Formats: C-alpha cells, structure tokens, sequence
C-alpha cells in the first residue's frame, strides 16, 4: 500500500503575518503521521523559518532546485544548501516552470536526479496542455516521465504529481479523467521500471481540490493523495490532510 | 553619488558558513554616511540574514519576478521581500541572462515592478567576450535603454556594469577601461534621463572585484562602488566594504 500523500505549494505568495498564521494552524492540526506524509511548500525566502517554526511530523520542501553543486547561480535554490538547513523535498517540473520558464524535460530530469544524489524527496511534476489533450495526453506524459526515467535510477524518494494544465482556463477536471491519467501513468511505470516500483510509486493528484471532494478523488482507483495549490494556504488545507479521520 | 558596495553570494552557503560570514560583517566597523554596503544572500537564508546582519547593511534578493503574488511557483515576490525588510534586489545578472536567456525586456519589466513596490534594484549590464571584440557600447547601451523603456523614476536603480568574461574568471577590467565604459554610461543617461540624474546615478563594476585589485579603481570619478562575487564569501570582503572609508 502507497502512504497518503498531500503536499501544500504556496507558489509566489505569502507575508510574514500569512506564514505564521499557516504554520500555527498546521501545528494545531491532529495528525496521524502513520497515516499521512505532508508536506508544504512555501515561497523560497521563507524556507529556514517555516522549517524552523513548523512540527517535525510536516516536511518543507523548495518549489524549485538547480541542477548543479554550489556555485555561480545567482537567483537559484542549491539542493545542498536545502538539506543542510533541514528542507528535505523539493518540486521539480511544476507547470508554471515548464511553462513561464521554459523548462525542458532533460533540464527537469537533471534536476530531479541531483536533489535525489543529494538526498531529498523530489515530487516531479507533470501534465498536458489543452491542446496536447486534443490527442496526445498519454504521449505527452510518457515523454515527461521517459527523460526523468533516462536520468534516474532510484525511484524510492520520487512521487509523480500529475498537473491537468488543459483544466486551468476549460473547466474543472472531473474525478473520473484524473484516474484516467493516473492509470496511464501507473501503466508506464510498470512498462518502464518494473511491478513492484509501479505499486510502490505514488501518484498525486496536483488538480484543484478541496476537503469535501478530495474524498471523491481518492475512490478511483490510482490517486495516491494531492499536490495541493491554492487551497494549501487556506483552512481547508487542514481538511484534505486529515481526510482519513 | 554615495560610493556602493554590493556582495552577491549567488548559490553558495551553509547554515554554518552564513553564520559566521554575518557575524564577521557585524564585527566590521562601518562607516555608514561614506559608503552604503548590501548583501544577497541565496534565496533561502533572506529572512535569516535580515535577521542576523546588521541594521547598517541592506539586505537583497538575487532575483525578482516581475508580477504580484500569484501562481509563479520557484519564484521571489517584490511583495514579499518588502513586507520582510528585504529593500534590495539584483535584476540581470549576467548568469541569469545567459542561463535562463532573460531578455532585455524581461529585465526591465522587473526592474519597473520591483521599484513600484518600494526595492532599490541593482539592475546588472554587461558584455560578453565575442562583444568585447568591436560591440562593448551597443551591448549596454541597448539593455539600459529597454530599462528606460520602463522607468521613469532612477532614483532607485543602481546600474552595475559587470563584463561577463570578468565573471569569476580572475580576469578583472583594468579599472581605466572600466572608467570609460562607466563614462558613456553617464553620457548615455545624461542625454537620455537629464544631466541631474545622470549626476546622481550610481555605476558600479563588478568582476573578479577582490580585496587586492580594488584601490586601483577608487582613483576614478565614474567608478560608484562595486559589485563583488566570489570575494563577498571570504573575510576580505571586509576590506571591500571599508577600503572607500580609509
């Protein structure tokens, strides 16, 4: 059985009064850390803190990394530096990077392999556009995973989060179309790496969700938890991290 | 002009290296009305380094987006960074450009949206070897004037000319060729911005700037300060920042 997964990205928000008052909530929050791996994501600038300031039950994760050792990277996240400071995830490939920034799928794989060597949990990221869901959903995320798989060995510390960037406009993507994908992407792991990496690999749903459907979600049969966006920085986030009580 | 002095940590540190280079800034006697002295720490240690260091130092970030808070994952917000007490930033610096192909535009538009929300911008110019050959002025002259496309207000911008073959190579410009590409930068603004802001505009020099090479530049009127890379991690910086106050 796949542990519950539910990561919280924050993406380009926050401000000093906004991230104590998320922290203190999630520290107030019963978990049930056997029953849940959570995690949250905030902004880079406030990464120390919010590791610091946050219960060791809730992991931090950066919302991006560099490729490369400490070096000469003006503007970027050194995966060394993260761990040395207790920031043990990181996202690798969120649809805002592949997409605003360019991002290429080797440069995505790149990434991912280093944070792995270097020894975070990297949830990489992964969707087709609206147009790419005309005909080529499954070839599109084949591709994406097919250039992590080139560059990765150990797949033990990766979660696959599945973006339905063709909803972020079109309307919401239903329950029924994420089991779908999630399937295709189950099937390719088996494919590429094997049964027992495919049983073991969690897939998360990364469309938008709350605390009243995420249970609607996790009926079907391939979604593993969430990749949670804008409800992670609201009350509700509480309600799909503790969905199982 | 006040004479600046910027120390751009890129992506390098530790919790315990961060520390003790802080603690040895703090440690520094400054003299605060001769020279205005800034870090940038990587992204992570922002709020740690405002923290620790000094009021007397600034703090900035390495890079900004160019829009209000949203849905920009990987992303630094001016917003953010103001609302912390980071008043600083870097936009354009040569490996952003280079590495992740920001154009001109892009620079400028950050630029504009960085100084709407309160930041001083250190906004970085620079040409590379192959323009080095024939193209040095057209090259700067063409990414000051998209950042004029986009600002009206310079008061905030200090403008850093780093030549990116002097970028961590140990090959520093002589400070009489940085001299005159730091005069047609003045020339440039005082046609395109007036004589009074052009007066007021600090230019910097950046690359391989260290704790040996640096006097050399103080003899020379359009030289404002300094960008330092690799030397701002090590207690040389320490000079650095004082050597103008001696």
């Amino acid at each position: 059985a796949r542990k519950f997964f539910v990561g919280g990205n924050f993406k380009m928000n926050g401000s000093l009064e906004s991230m104590k008052t998320i922290i203190e909530g999630l520290n107030t929050t019963k978990l049930n850390v056997g029953d849940v791996e959570t995690v949250i994501f905030p902004q880079n600038m406030y990464l120390i803190t919010t590791r610091q300031q946050v219960k060791k039950d809730i992991g931090v994760g950066a919302q991006n990394v560099f490729d490369k050792k400490n070096g000469a990277y003006t503007g970027e996240n050194s995966a060394q530096s993260l761990i040395d400071a207790g920031i043990t995830y990181t996202l690798t490939g969120h649809s805002e990077r592949r997409t605003i920034f360019k991002e290429s799928d080797e440069f995505v794989a790149d990434k991912t392999k280093f944070a792995l060597e270097q020894g975070l949990t990297v949830v990489a990221c992964i969707g087709e556009t609206l147009a790419e869901r005309e005909a080529n959903t499954i070839n599109v995320v084949v591709r994406q995973l097919n250039a992590i798989a080139d560059k990765v060995q150990n797949w033990s510390k990766i979660v696959i989060a599945y973006e339905p960037v063709w909803a972020i406009g079109g309307k919401t993507a239903t329950p029924e179309q994420a089991q779908e994908v999630h399937a295709e992407i189950r099937k390719w792991a088996t494919n590429k790496l094997g049964a027992s990496v495919a049983e073991g690999l969690r897939v998360i749903y990364g469309g938008s969700v709350n605390g009243g459907n995420c249970k609607e979600f996790l009926k079907f049969h391939d979604i593993d938890g969430f990749l949670v966006g804008g409800a992670s920085l609201k009350p509700e986030f509480h309600n799909i991290v503790n969905v199982h009580s």
